This record gives C-alpha cells, structure tokens and sequence, in this order.
C-alpha cells in the first residue's frame, strides 16, 4: 500500500515505470520496476516484483531534475537527490507506455513550486497517536477536478487509475513542503 501524508494529494498513478538508481559509494544504486505515484510532494516508486519495496523521493531534495531525451531513444526524466550516504544520487524514471513529457511537466511545475517553501515550511504540529487508516477519496480525486492542479498539469491517456483499495493515510503532516494552494 501507499500511505499519503495528512494533506497530501495524490495526483498520477503510472503503471509501468522502471527507475535506476545510479548512486556511487555508499548511496543507493539498483534497477526497479514498477508503480509511480506524483503527489502534491514527492515522488513514491513501489517495485513490483526485491531489495526495497517502497522509497519516497521528495520534491525538496531533488535536484536538476529534466526531461532528457536522448538523439535517438525516448524521453524520460533525470535527476539527482540530494545528501547512510551523502553527495548527489543520479536518478532516472522511464516510462514503458509514454506519456514521460506529460509526466515530467508536471513534475517540474510541482518541484519548483515545493521547492520555494524549503526553508520557510515548519512541519505542523501532529498527534501523538499515530495513526494510519483508509484514504479518503477526496485525497486522490482526479486532478483535473481541482483548478489548482488543472491550471499546470496535462492529462495523458498512460496514466492509470489510483489504485484506491491500497491507498493510506495517516494523521502525521508531511516533514517538507508540496505544491498546495497558498
């Protein structure tokens, strides 16, 4: 399951994705395929099949994130996270069914927004009792409902349905930043 933060969104589910982690020394290095999840904050990648079965990757520590595309293969994205390991982890996300431009402007345009709250956002007081539970639907609805994500996001017909009966959340805020109507 995927446990969204208390006032995150969940906004696309990309069945298909594969995601290389080329780090050096002691950062992470390894080859997954699987689920994407672009939320109001990070990136979550659940591998399907495995050393790791879940890693979140928030907007905040990303950098130089671009959609590459090589002179003759296919776009996908690019990036690294920044500083168990420290330095800059290369990454990359490619996208088995396209839909990786329309995928990576989004991702962009939710980065860059997350990213100038980094040093003004003080996570929110939370309970003492944690606790996780099914996640509301109103959490996951299709973004284009919600003008604020449907001003600068764009459809495509490769990304998938949320995957409801696996979606979580919990009372905790989010330790960083997202995308969020001021």
């Amino acid at each position: 399951g995927v446990v969204l933060f208390y006032g995150e969104r969940l906004l696309v589910t990309y069945d298909g994705c594969k995601l290389t982690l080329s780090g050096s020394g002691q950062q992470p290095n390894g080859k997954y395929s699987g689920t994407a999840y672009l939320t109001s904050h990070r990136v979550i990648f659940l591998s399907k099949d495995a050393a790791l079965n879940s890693l979140s990757m928030p907007f905040v520590f990303m950098a130089r994130v671009a959609i590459k595309a090589p002179t003759f293969g296919p776009n996908h994205i690019e990036g690294f996270v920044s500083s168990q390991w420290s330095g800059e982890m290369p990454f990359k996300l490619v996208f088995n069914h396209g839909g990786a431009i329309e995928f990576g402007k989004s991702l962009l345009e939710l980065g860059t927004r997350a990213s100038k709250l980094q040093n003004s956002y003080k996570t929110p007081a939370a309970p003492p009792l944690c606790e996780i539970y099914a996640c509301p639907p109103p959490a996951y609805t299709p973004f284009v409902n919600d003008p604020y994500y449907n001003s600068f996001m764009q459809p495509h017909p490769s990304f998938s349905p949320p995957p409801a009966d696996y979606l979580y959340q919990t009372n905790s805020p989010p330790p960083y930043p997202g995308a969020v109507p001021p």
